[PDB]
Order: C-alpha cells, then sequence, then structure tokens
C-alpha cells in the first residue's frame, strides 16, 4: 500500500477508536466528576483534558 | 490501496468510532457532572475537554 | 509498503485505539473525580492532563 | 518497506494503543481522584500529567 | 527497510503502547490519588508527571 | 433544657439540614447519572440509596 | 439539660447536616455516576448505599 | 446533664453531621462512581457500601 | 454528668461527625471509583464496605 | 461522672470523628480507586473493608 499525508491524518484498520483533532477539544471518554463546593479567585477544579494559553 | 490527503483525514475500516474536528468542540462521550456549589470570580469548576485562548 | 507523512501522522494497522492532536485538548479515557470543598485563589485542585502557556 | 517523516510521527503495526501529541494535553488512561479539601492559594493537589511554562 | 526521520518519530512493530509526545502531557496509565486535607501556599501535593519552567 | 421521645425524632437548632424517615425514601441531594446502556435480568445498573427485602 | 429517648432519635445543636433513618433509603450527598455499558445477570453495577435482604 | 437511651441514640453538641440508621441504607458523602463495562453473572462492579444477607 | 445506655449509642460533644448504625450501610465519605472493564462470575471488582452473610 | 452501657456504645467529649456499627458497613473515609481489567470467577479485586460469612 501507499499513502502520502500532509497531516494531521490518522490512517488505520480494524481500529476500534478514533479521533483526530486540530483545536480545540474532543470528549469520547466516560467521565463522572461529582463535586460539592467550588470557592477561590480562580481555580481549576477538576480538569481532565484542558489548555490556556492566554495572552 | 492508494491514499493522499491534505489533512485532517482519519481514514479507516471496520471501526466503532470515528472523530474529526478542526475547532471547535465534539462531545461523543458519556459524561456525568453532579455538583452542588459554584463560587469565585472566576473558576473552571469541571473542565472536561477544554481549550483556553484569549487574546 | 511506503509512506511519507509531514506530521502529526499516527499511521497503524490491527489498533485498538487512536488519539491525533495538535492544541488543544482530547479526553477518551475513564476519569472518576470525587471531591468535597476547592478553596484558595487559585489552585489546581485535581489535573489531569493540564498545560497552561499564559503570556 | 520505507518511510520518511517530519514528525511528529507514530508509526506501527499490531498496536494496542497510541496517542500523538503536539500542544496540548491527552488523556486517555484509567484515572480516579478522591479529594476531601483543597485549600492555600495556590497550590497544586494533584496532578497527573501537567505543563506550566507562564512567562 | 529503511527510514529517515527528523524527529520526534516513533516506529514499530507489534507493539502494545505508543505515546509520541512534544509539549504539553500525555496521561495515558492507571493513576490513583486519594487525599485528605491540601494545605499550604503553595505545595506540590501529589504529582506524577510535572514540568514547571516559570519565566 | 429536657426533651423526652419515642422515636423516630430529630431535634436540634442552627441547622442547616434535616431528614426523617420511616420507610420509605428520601432523596434531598445533588445527583447525577449518565448512562449508555443496560441490558441483563436483572441487573441493578446504578442505585444510590437501596434496600431490597423481597419475601 | 435532660433528656430521654426510645430510639431511633438524633439531637444535637449547631448542626449542619442531619440524618435520621428507619427502613429505607435517605439520599443527601452529592453523587455522579457515568457509566457506559451494563451487561450480565444480574450484576449490582455501581452501588453506593445498599441493602438486599430477599427471603 | 443526665441521659438515657435505649438505641439507637446519636446525641451531640456543635456537631457538623449527624447519621442515625437502622436497615437500610443512608447515603450523605460525595460519591464519583465512571465505569466503561460491567460484563459477567453476577459480580458486584463498584460497591461502597453494602450488606447481602440472603437468605 | 450521668448517662445509661442499651446500645447502640453514640454520646459526644463538640464533634465533627458522627454515625451510628445497625444494619445495613452508611456512605459518608468522600469516594472515587474509575474504572474501565469488570468481568467474570462473579467477582467483587471494587468493594469499600461490604458485607456478606449468604445463607 | 457515671456510665453503665450495654454495648455497643462509644461515648465521648471534643471528638473529631465517630463511628458506631453493629452489622454491616460504614464508609467514612477518603478513597479511590482506579482500575483497567477485572476478570476471573471468582476474585475480590480491590477490597477496603470485607467481611464474607457465607453459609
Amino acid at each position: 500500500k501507499k499513502g502520502v499525508v500532509h497531516g494531521v491524518a490518522t490512517v488505520a484498520e480494524k481500529t476500534k477508536e478514533q479521533v483526530t483533532n486540530v483545536g480545540g477539544a474532543v470528549v469520547t471518554g466516560v467521565t463522572a466528576v461529582a463535586q460539592k463546593t467550588v470557592e477561590g479567585a480562580g481555580s481549576i477544579a477538576a480538569a481532565t483534558g484542558f489548555v490556556k494559553k492566554d495572552q
């Protein structure tokens, strides 16, 4: 076989899960957050996949 | 087989899940948030997939 | 076989999970956060995959 | 076979898990955080994969 | 076979797990944090994979 | 002060929450269930407060 | 002060939370269940407070 | 002071939390369950407070 | 002071938490379960407080 | 002071935590279970407080 990509690719066979991202956010997984009190200014309480590039 | 992509591709066979994103947000997964009190200015309480690029 | 990529690629066969990211955040895994009180200004309480590049 | 990459690639066969990242965050693994009280200003309480490059 | 990379590559066969990172954070492994009280300003309580390059 | 009860009482002062039960069920708390597929005959999928006394 | 109870009592002062139960179930706390597939006959998947006295 | 109980009592002062139970189940605490697949016949997957007295 | 109990009592002053149980189950504490696959017939996967008296 | 109990009592002053149990299960403590695969028939995977008296 032959393949040429510029990116971003994701090429496969017999594949149970696939995610391609440029951005941006993708949530595909099981996630449970239980929480009782959030205070403070300002605290990232429960972050799973996170990116902060403030300018 | 032969394939040429510019991106972003996601090419496969026999594949249970697929996500392609440029952006942007995609939520495809099970997610449960239970929460009782959020305060503060300003706190990211429960973030799963998150991207902040303020300018 | 033959392959030429510019990146970012992810090329495979017989592959159960795949993630390609440029960004950005991708959450595909099982995650449970149980939490009772968050205070302080400002404290990253429970971070799993995290990136902070403030300017 | 033949392959030429610019990076970042991840090329394989018969492969159970794959992650490619430039960024950014990717969470694909099982993670359990149980927590009772977070205080202080500001303390990284429970960080699993973490990167802080404040300028 | 023949291969030329610029990096960062990860090239393999018959491979159970793969991670490629430039960044950034990747969490793919089992992780359990149980915690009862975090105080102090500011103390990295429980860090698994961590990088701090404040300027 | 003086108090005589037969039960079930719940006597207090300055008290944020109170529940008295004989029965029976009382749900006063925050609860989030997210769920994707339930099968089997017959499986208690997600039970929070539960009592089964079949005769 | 003086108090005589038969039970079940719960007597207090300056008290943030109170539960009295004879039964029966009481749910007053924060609870998050995220779930993707339940099978089998019959499996208690996620039980928090649970009592089974089948006869 | 003077007190005579038959049980079950719970007598106090200046008390943040109180639970009295005869039964039965009481859930007052923070709880997060994240789960991806439950199979088998029949397996208690994730039990927190549990009592099984089948006859 | 004077006290006579038959049991089960729990008598106190200046007390942050109290639990009285006859039964039965009481869950008042922070609990996080993250889980990816449960199989087998039948395996107690993750049990925190547990009692099995099958007859 | 004077006290006569039949049991089970728990009598105190200035006391941060209290548990009285006859049964039965009580979970009041911080607990984190992260888990990736459970198999076998039948294996107690992760048990914290456990009692099995099958007849």
